[PDB]
């Protein structure tokens, strides 16, 4: 398992919707979806959001209407899974720092004391047990 | 009862204004405010900061002046409400892989020890009578 | 003052740099800088990086070569006290809903370590205080 | 050391980049590549993703169509490295605003017990002391 196991996925999102997209507009906009690798260009283009939209999706819009759902689709999912992975990130380096570490001095502060706690607790009862031999001897 | 209030707050704000965006612009720029479900596109573009100003304001300016703070207020709104919503996961998947996981694994472990501190303390009140027993007794 | 601070300074970048714009590129670029409100609208649009250049500063460079140092700058600068002022609401959400209140049960976890420890020694003195009496007899 | 050691390495790459870039297209995109100078601005214009592929790459490509492969890698690494820059940002502020301050205040409060206790504990052997002193007493 693990975190990166996302940049797997993503990877793959793209490869299907990049499929997809060239299955479609491959057709008719094959100055973009011409081929395959063309589609994974423009996807990572659009990925980017750079002229998504009027450069791309609507043109393609225009003369594949219901496009819009394939292009908006596929942004909320890249964006979703990179947010996503984005945080995982964020997290498996902010506690990779300071929160392993600290863990581990607290399980070690903790466990001194269950030491310490425990055996002082001790001759209390080897005195509950020296005076307890007294009271005999009253 | 949760954070896609934000979203569901945040897809209000779409509805909320992509309803107006339709009614203004609806006949001047039709093909970005005509109907609402093209305002809705629209708006997600102009969500994205996709030729946001250039392509959709600027017009929609150059002929209707007030329509800046349509846009401008749309923008910081929609990026804010976003903002506030992709905060809450760094944080709800922070607080959920590490600031949760442990705030139980310590209150689980003082526990351990004001049952130990105060068990420890019943032996010590303990020792006190079998010995105030002998300031009198033997 | 904290996050609201860097709110105010960044804003004041802003009235600062569009302050620069209408009084530099105002003649010329008057569709951009011609005056504030369009400046400040402007420098939203360059803050945004909508065109930024391409749009904008290219043909405003066109004009001034020099001006590349103006729209660059501004944008290291409002990206930067953003991206700083972004993370200061990580900072301030995620020690705020997670880390904030623990401080506080840790402070008070940490408070009966005294109250118990302290009254157990308490006893402790008590018991050798009479014990002591005990050397005197015995 | 610190952390502008990635603020070294990306601009290294923001440097290395332009350099092999106006190698390749200075020749025949000299408006963006002719120079440095102005590859430098470019390649930041294209650190932005401000009509990168639209703007430049396609265009660029069009010519040396393999030039997608340094515009795609290019920011690939730009922002990735900013990714990394950026989060220790959020890491060493986040490692700085309770991260530092407060696993003090810990060493503080663990730390006043070994020495509460261990005198808790002084006072538990005088008590034994004495009565193991009053066995070969009485
Ligand atoms: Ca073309
Ligand atoms: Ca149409
Ligand atoms: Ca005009
Ligand atoms: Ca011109
Ligand atoms: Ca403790
Ligand atoms: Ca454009
Ligand atoms: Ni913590």
């Amino acid at each position: 398992p693990g975190i990166a196991w996302i940049a797997l996925l993503l990877l793959v999102i793209f490869y299907v919707f990049a499929v997809m997209g060239t299955k479609l507009f491959a057709q008719s906009f094959p100055e973009w979806f011409g081929t395959l690798g063309a589609s994974m260009y423009t996807l990572f283009q659009v990925m980017t959001l750079e002229s998504w939209s009027m450069g791309i999706a609507r043109p393609v819009i225009e003369a594949y209407p219901w496009a819009w759902i394939y292009f908006v689709s596929f942004i909320l999912v890249s964006s979703f899974t990179v947010l996503n992975l984005f945080i995982g990130i964020i997290i498996e380096s902010m506690q990779s720092a300071h929160w392993e570490a600290e863990d581990a001095k607290r399980i070690e502060q903790e466990q001194r004391a269950h030491d310490e706690r425990l055996e002082m607790l001790q001759l209390i009862r080897d005195l509950s047990s020296k005076v307890d031999r007294l009271e005999r001897r009253s």
